[PDB]
C-alpha cells in the first residue's frame, strides 16, 4: 500500500507551480490527487516548493504536532502554499473549493529513515 511518505507527496506537494495561478486551483489539483475519489476531503494545504526543501523541516524546529507527538518539525522559512477548503456549495462527488495564496511557515511530522514527512500539520 502507499506509504506514508509517498501519501504526504501526493496530497500535499506541489513543485510544478510557484503559487495557485487561479480559484480553480484546489478545484482541479484535489480532483487530480484523488482527495475528492471517495469523499470531498474538507481541508487541504499545497506546498509550491521542491520536495528536498520540505523534507529538509524534518531536521529544522521541533515542536509538537497538534496532537501532541513530539515528531513535528516547523520550517525556519516561510513557503509559498495555497490553502485548500471546502465551499458552502461542496456536496459529493462535486467537490468544491476555496483557494487562498498565502506565503506561511509549515508544521509536519516527520518517520522513517530517511527522516521524512508523513503529514502536514499546519500552515503558521
Amino acid at each position: 500500500k502507499e506509504t506514508a511518505a509517498a501519501k504526504f507527496e501526493r496530497q500535499h506537494m506541489d513543485s510544478s507551480t510557484s503559487a495557485a495561478s487561479s480559484s480553480n486551483y484546489c478545484n482541479q489539483m484535489m480532483k487530480s490527487r484523488n482527495l475528492t475519489k471517495d469523499r470531498c476531503k474538507p481541508v487541504n494545504t499545497f506546498v509550491h516548493e521542491s520536495l528536498a526543501d520540505v523534507q529538509a523541516v524534518c531536521s529544522q524546529k521541533n515542536v509538537a504536532c497538534k496532537n501532541g507527538q513530539t515528531n513535528c518539525y516547523q520550517s525556519y522559512s516561510t513557503m509559498s502554499i495555497t490553502d485548500c477548503r471546502e465551499t458552502g456549495s461542496s456536496k459529493y462527488p462535486n467537490c468544491a473549493y476555496k483557494t487562498t495564496q498565502a506565503n506561511k511557515h509549515i508544521i509536519v511530522a516527520c518517520e522513517g529513515n530517511p527522516y521524512v514527512p508523513v503529514h502536514f500539520d499546519a500552515s503558521v
